[PDB]
């Protein structure tokens, strides 16, 4: 189809959404950064969602975190590691790739249900108790979140 695929990218943790213009058959990188500021990530669970009529999923991962689980049925993943997962300037959160194969405008959300930060305790190199920071617990977010996180939902064609 010569007709075009508008994909809006949402997540709760997100104030804004991202938002793209394709071609049927084009692939996409629909993408969550997350910058944890001068902490460090401890634990996320999140799930995706997107519409199989429009879309073709492809790949998902994140790219930052070598020994996440991701569920391929369920389109989650999860991942906990006292050692942290450092994303000070904003890196990739969940990737997903698309192939476009229907027209008109369609959302790709990601919600996280549980995200937990910290900073590491010089003298272990593992996680303080007392550092780590309930950003989001089982989809409830804590009120100052954004004190805590920046965040941004990108939708780029894949390269
Ligand atoms: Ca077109
Ligand atoms: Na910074």
């Amino acid at each position: 189809a010569v007709d075009n695929l508008t994909i809006n990218a949402t997540s709760n943790i997100c104030q804004a959404n991202g938002s793209g213009t394709f071609n049927v058959g084009d692939k996409v990188s629909v993408y969550y950064l997350l910058d944890t500021k001068d902490a460090q990530l401890e634990e996320v669970q999140w799930a995706l969602t997107y519409d199989k009529n429009l879309l073709t999923l492809d790949s998902l991962t994140m790219p930052e975190i070598a020994d996440g689980m991701v569920n391929m049925d369920d389109v989650s993943g999860n991942a906990s590691n006292l050692a942290l997962y450092d994303f000070a300037g904003g890196k990739k959160l969940v990737e997903a790739v698309f192939t476009v194969n229907g027209t008109g405008t369609t959302n790709v959300d990601l919600n996280v249900v549980d995200l937990t930060l910290g900073k590491l305790n010089p003298a272990t190199g593992t996680v303080d108790a007392d550092s780590e920071y309930e950003a989001v617990v089982n989809g409830d977010m804590a009120n100052d979140l954004f004190d805590h996180i920046n965040s941004d939902a990108k939708v780029e064609a894949y390269v």
